[PDB]
């Protein structure tokens, strides 16, 4: 018998989030067989990677720093690896990609054509790995993603001193305050010492409340990623309750993707809105160019994996759900997403797709689970 | 000894407007004391216009809806002409002018573009029209503009009976219902009724709520423009009483602009949407075709004067107030907009210009006035 309301008791809620999760996991290995079941594939915890597993993944990642990018100069002149094809699609679509329709089913292509990359062109063959926020929301700079070691996702960034709150703006409400973190400087730690962050600034949240934009984010500006994790953010809205409510207290799509996204008003940035900014730094503070942080692909398995185990609890009615438009917080209005909507990833991979072969993990281009 | 608080009878603050228009007038007169008292050009109400002058002017405009199209057609494939290129960079630009610190400049900039276009290549020697609507608000199908004779901008379209109620979207907040005018389809008269809409829809709003979205809005799509003329949308947002409302309660940039776009959430469209909507039809119920409908110019000929009336009520504090960011509602959030914020219009017509260099019909490329 499945939980129905979630836990304040972060142990409690963690049990509970196992459950549902593997409750979701037999739900699709049973209803499963292009995809069967002998040719389904496994995502896993980042924690639950061996040392060597770890580091099969992350060097996947660099050598796609290294590889030459497909998309045409004169779109995208900053672009110059193939990593930066999927920053630059990003950067481009971001309007259309949030607070839409198509906000879970444009990422879940995202991230998986960013998995194909890694098989395909960096001879990967280990798991997809995602980051479970609410084993770190009491010391992010502990986490097996951001310790700084050679099997994290690069460290936190060099210190600098005396920086200014986080004011996050959206339309006219009044700013989110956030504490800027610990860091902030240059990440020079662990395996992503030497990446060049090469697109944007297109929108970047800076300590003491300015903001950043680039005439045109999609030039050449390099520079060095830069991260301020902040436990704080990830204490505030992505503990394990806070997981657990979002996917207990959500009877419909609406409600769900906005809960993960953050409510505009509400004061709250959501699980989605607070592994972003949690992250802090450059690109992390911005909303565009958020794939030029190496986490990025952690948290979205996460955002994935949670949406997954949502639409598994009621397939029936929650597998091909869809509400929204096609404008961010349509803003202008824009019809209403449906299964016939058509999304594409530019030149980064993959080729345009029907939001209806996007709906299920084990459908489509898809097959695959988490554990 | 101006008017301070707004009458509610339609002829007082009809010449409440009067006097603050002759304000203003004064104010700008006085202070030109390369803009002199001797090349000084006046904008006038098209009811001011002799029969003569009306055809000069629509010829004119039937004249750059038959030059070639200076848009590279890889940019816009649909474009075929000079009037095209204006549609093509409104349409294109849509998502960062309007709610935006930019919007009253970038369309003061735009229809003194037009005028240029008019001017330079068709000959026009006449003055720049705009269309009050505080005297058409007792019955659109009598206006000057739309009375669908050969000195109006066309008018009505061919009846479709039993149309459901416009529905207009934004956000979240819940529809404000307008009724769907007494016309719908194609014009049926006037200079107007042979004209080829050559772009969109990009996102026109239908008779029952539904909205028709081209995949592309910039390829070709030619079409009769359609009519729905609506009084009572003018009845409710355009009075006289509500353009002095407008001018005399906005004691800011912020409130004057918002006031005058509508303020999301508040149940009104104002001055700007409601004599947009008033026209009905296609593409006159498009944010981002409106200005393939021809009564778009002598439309914001009349926005742009209220701006200018407001600017002169209070020059010291208002000649170059601006407020907002450069995207749309703010979403997703964007660098506020200022003096150095440059604006340009694509393959229409001139250059790019600066902020700083809009905020007075007497400075930078602009001497002009209304009367
Ligand atoms: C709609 O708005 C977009 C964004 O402002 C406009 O995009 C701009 O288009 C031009 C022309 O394609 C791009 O520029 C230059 O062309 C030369 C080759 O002649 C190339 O070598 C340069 O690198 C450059 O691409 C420009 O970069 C591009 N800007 C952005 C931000 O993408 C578009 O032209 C507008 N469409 C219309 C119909 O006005
Ligand atoms: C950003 O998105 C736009 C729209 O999807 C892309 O524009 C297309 O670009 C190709 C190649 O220049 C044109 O043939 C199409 O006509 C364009 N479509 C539209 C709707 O304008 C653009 O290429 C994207 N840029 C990147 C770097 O991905
Ligand atoms: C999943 O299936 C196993 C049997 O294969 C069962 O023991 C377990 O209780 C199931 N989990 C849930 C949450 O139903
Ligand atoms: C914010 O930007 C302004 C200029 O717009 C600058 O003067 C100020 O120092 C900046 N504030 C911080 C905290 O960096
Ligand atoms: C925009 O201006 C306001 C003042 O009206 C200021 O408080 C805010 O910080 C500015 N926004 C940014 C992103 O700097
Ligand atoms: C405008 O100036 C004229 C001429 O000086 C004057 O007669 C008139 O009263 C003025 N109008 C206003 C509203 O100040
Ligand atoms: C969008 O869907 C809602 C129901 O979720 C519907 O009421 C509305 O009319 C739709 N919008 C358009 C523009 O059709
Ligand atoms: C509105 O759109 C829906 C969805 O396509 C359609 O079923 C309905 O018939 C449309 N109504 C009108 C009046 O066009
Ligand atoms: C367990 O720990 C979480 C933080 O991970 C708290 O938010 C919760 O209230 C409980 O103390
Ligand atoms: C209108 O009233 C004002 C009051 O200040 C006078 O200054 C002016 O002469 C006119 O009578
Ligand atoms: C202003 O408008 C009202 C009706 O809207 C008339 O009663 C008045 O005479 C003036 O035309
Ligand atoms: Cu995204
Ligand atoms: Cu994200
Ligand atoms: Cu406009
Ligand atoms: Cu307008």
């Amino acid at each position: 018998t499945l939980p129905t309301t979630a836990s304040s008791s972060t142990a409690v809620a963690s049990s509970q989030l196992d459950q549902l999760a593997n409750f979701a996991y037999n739900v699709t290995t049973d209803s499963v067989a292009g995809c069967t079941l002998q040719n389904l594939r496994v995502r896993r915890d980042w924690r639950a990677f061996s040392k060597t597993q770890k580091k099969d993944y992350i060097n996947s990642v660099l050598c796609l720093q290294k590889l030459p990018s497909r998309t045409p100069a004169h779109l995208a002149p900053g672009a110059r690896t193939r990593y930066d094809d999927f920053v630059a699609t990003h950067i481009n679509q971001t309007q259309i990609i949030h607070y839409t329709g198509t906000f879970l089913a444009w990422h879940r292509y995202f991230i998986y054509e960013f998995e194909q990359a890694l098989r395909d062109e960096c001879s990967y063959t280990g798991d997809y790995p995602y980051w479970n926020w609410g084993a770190d929301a009491d010391n992010m700079e502990k986490s097996q993603v951001f310790d700084g070691s050679e099997t994290s996702m690069s460290g936190n960034g060099e210190y600098i001193p005396n920086q200014g709150d986080i004011k996050l703006l959206l339309g006219n409400y009044p700013a989110i305050d956030l504490p800027p973190g610990s860091g902030g400087g240059c990440v020079t730690s662990g395996p992503f010492k030497d990446y060049k962050l090469n697109l944007g600034p297109a929108a970047l949240s800076l300590p003491g409340g300015n903001m950043t934009a680039a005439a045109n984010p999609l030039t050449y500006n390099p520079r060095c990623m830069k991260r301020s994790l902040t436990t704080e953010i990830l204490q505030r809205y992505n503990t394990f309750p806070k997981i657990v409510e979002l996917i207990l207290d959500s009877d419909d799509i609406w409600d769900f993707q906005m809960t993960m996204q953050g409510v505009p008003g509400s004061g709250s940035i959501g699980v989605h809105g607070g592994g972003h900014y949690s992250m802090g730094g450059d690109p992390g503070r911005d909303v565009y160019v958020s794939p030029g942080d190496t986490a990025f692909w952690l948290h979205h398995g996460m955002i994935d994996r949670v949406w997954w185990i949502w639409q598994n609890l009621d397939l029936r009615k929650r597998q091909n759900a869809i509400s929204g438009t096609g404008t961010f917080m349509n803003n202008p209005a824009s019809p209403n997403t449906t299964l016939d909507t058509v999304i594409d990833l530019g030149y980064a991979n993959g080729g345009p797709i029907a939001m209806r072969d996007l709906m299920s993990t084990t459908a489509g281009p898809f097959c695959y689970v988490y554990l």
